[PDB]
């Protein structure tokens, strides 16, 4: 009734900083170093520490995600437990050790690896010495991290990833406080966008150096989120327009087309905000796009006119000429305060095959978060997240319409395999076909892990 | 706006008997002697004993080049300081080891070293012997002190040049008393400029013998001003027509063409002047030309036809040909007696690429001399060197448009990186991008060094 092309992917996909836990771990990140000195900004005070104890558990854990029917698993390694010293990129010898043991279990459980280099966890203690992704040297430690994990796992490893995300670490860190260090600075984030560009463009760069099979390839992880005016008023509209050059084209063009958007970077001009590059940094960016592109969607961006002017007296942010609107009638996650809109896997699916040359993609992430869990379990400790397959099922149904028109889609992962620690919010919202009781780490398939298997075997439902 | 091809070299100039001072030398070449006879004609009593204590800063001296945007540095090695016995180029352990140092130090600090091997520096010890220049026996012993330099440092240094400005040589050894001995005497200047033209060819022929790599290449630095005539009458004409062949063919022509002017031999030669050459000298200097020129400019060069007839009786001088001409309305360096033209750069170019081959050249010496730099230094001791800058921004759009035309030039070497001894004038006038405070050898940085750096990012400005 819904069919999939002859190889795609069904996967599931996590992070590092969100699953293993601190065990023994040698740095502390900007989450860690947060809620080691204000747990009360975490749900309940429950951080990192453990999260879902898959620095002990990994094996098993594999085993539950392909019984799941996870073909394929997209997670990270940690700058902070793989690196000894940053400058020079010295190895932990433990830290090394540990992600070789999840490589190869994951191989011996028949899964697929998609390793992605960064999640949000920049070492708090670059913060400190060089204000982190504000520092063009901090953007070469970092391809040094990525060259050793290219040498290291790179011979079982085909699938790669620079970041997940980007645009949330700017978000996160320079914006609006949702990261450590919860800087508010228009301007940096504008450099922090840039040097993270750059920091990608370098690493896939050193990653075609390296590589020595013809399989193997890197990509980027990004929102594609569409910008859905309010109205066809023409304010409504202009602020459309910025909201989807700054969104989206700030790391999508600079990516796949090599680069900066051009209306944005003249806007930034205007506004005297620019970053500072240098013409070898541009052609760096410029000779260096990505082999593949990974689409995180969960909720649509709606986006009215601001409330006030933008050349009103305030300090600059990309907010002054777009607010957030609220649909009459919209679908939502409410525990959770999401708007839910399939249609816009069909939307980015025909954007990516007419305007980025329908460079090869996945679904990297896509999921619902449900709070208290508990209540939907049956007699068996099972729990019957139905709402999670519906949801699946509407989102599947606009990807496959996306791809019977001819767009490049190339698999679907979920987010997630486990329950896993999100952020702030821990274990609040589950996301998981996974159940995790994380007093005990104990863990089960939920309804959804079964249906998951069921359309892996017969590409389609 | 202005920019430059790709693979340009932003780079300094210097030289070891500027630079070094006379730390644990072995020998006294001709200005050590002078300074240590008559330290009277030095200014301020301040001579070549310490300069800007290379011999004992060398490293963070480069590492401040380095931040200067240096991305070649040009100096030379000292005869006096290589060599123990001249008549068999024996080797002068600490000497060796000195320059071993500088090297690798330089690339250390990722600045490219173009050596040069001889800068007014002759051994005064020879000078007494055989009376230097004059003996083509000298000559010899030149050739076997540079092929221990290429023994020694060709397996780290690619680009050489034999001599920096042969002529000043010639006229401050033996016309117009600017160099000890303080010789005025034209008819020996006639056969020193000989002599010295054989000994770069031999210097040649024995570099390329000697040679491992395909990137190694020996050059010669000329000043190449052209001799603008004061006006069209033919006497001024005829002036400015022997001024050119005397200052620039004299060399330019044996160094790249392989054999000298006929017109001026053919003066020399009614003169009664000419030099003592043999058939198999002159095939040596037809056999090895420079593989590339390095151009000295600082100011242009003005004649008009002589007071007196040349026929008149008198010591044969070039100058019974000639006479320097002020033009009025000239654009001054008023502090410095020098008249500023840029557009002798874009005749330099023209003449390279229409006449000699459109040989590989750089610019090997620009650069603006003040006295007095303490009255630009701004709260924190950086001089303000606004003029510096405005200099080069005018020769450098000059030197562009030559490019632009076709001109085969590859580089741009501002006089100089720090400042540095300038003979007589000592300290005097001030060059550097960086300053020397010669009492302490602290040096800093000056606004202009800011500037060099930028212009080596954009290639441009």
């Amino acid at each position: 009734m819904v069919e999939f092309p002859e190889g795609f992917v069904w996967g599931a996909a996590t992070s590092g900083p969100q699953t293993e836990g601190n065990f023994h771990k040698q740095h502390q990140n900007v989450f860690d170093y947060w809620f080691a000195t204000e747990p009360e900004q975490f749900d309940a005070g429950v951080g990192p520490d453990t999260a879902s104890n898959f620095y002990n558990d990994y094996d098993h854990d594999l085993a539950l995600m392909a019984q799941a029917g996870v073909q394929g698993l997209r997670t990270s390694i940690q700058w902070t437990r793989l690196i000894d010293d940053f400058e020079t990129a010295s190895l932990n010898a433990d830290g090394v050790a540990f992600y070789n043991h999840v490589i190869d279990s994951m191989l011996a459980h028949h899964i697929t690896p998609y390793i992605n280099l960064h999640h949000f966890d920049l070492p708090v203690a670059l913060y400190d010495k060089y204000h982190g992704w504000e520092s063009k040297h901090v953007v070469e430690l970092f391809v040094k991290f990525a060259e050793q994990c290219f040498k290291l796992f790179g011979d079982r490893v085909d699938h790669w990833y620079t970041f997940n995300e980007p645009k949330v670490v700017v978000d996160g860190q320079y914006l609006y406080g949702w990261h450590y260090p919860q800087v508010i600075n228009g301007p940096k984030a504008v450099q922090v966008a840039y040097n993270m560009n750059l920091a990608s463009a370098k690493t896939v760069a050193r990653f075609h150096e390296l590589s020595v099979r013809p399989e193997q390839q890197i990509g980027i992880i990004l929102n594609l989120t569409p910008a859905y005016a309010a109205s066809d008023d023409p304010a409504d509209l202009a602020a459309a327009e910025f909201a989807e050059l700054w969104s989206n084209n700030l790391f999508l063009d600079p990516a796949v087309l090599g680069h900066f958007p051009e209306k944005l970077v003249e806007r930034l001009t205007m506004d005297g905000v620019l970053w500072d590059a240098t013409p070898t940094e541009l052609a760096i960016i410029a000779a260096n796009p990505v082999d593949s592109l990974g689409v995180n969607y969960y909720h649509p961006f709606r986006v009215q006119r601001p409330d006030i002017s933008p050349k009103s007296l305030q300090p600059w942010m990309p907010d002054i000429y777009f607010k957030e609107y609220d649909m009459p009638g919209r679908m939502m996650n409410v525990d959770r305060g999401w708007e839910i809109y399939p249609q816009a896997m069909t939307d980015i699916a025909r954007n990516i095959q007419k305007n980025y040359g329908n460079i090869p993609w996945m679904i990297s992430e896509n999921g619902m978060g449900v709070a208290g869990e508990e209540r939907f379990l049956d007699k068996q400790g099972v729990v019957q997240d139905d709402y999670r397959i519906d949801f699946m099922k509407e989102h599947l149904t606009a990807l496959a319409k996306g791809i019977a028109a001819g767009s490049n889609c190339q698999g679907y992962f979920v987010w997630s395999g486990i329950d896993c620690w999100s952020w702030n919010h821990a274990y609040h919202n589950r996301y998981g076909l996974i159940r995790n009781d994380i007093h005990t780490q104990t863990k089960t398939l939920k309804k959804s892990a079964k249906w998951f298997a069921e359309l892996g075997e017969r590409n389609g439902f």
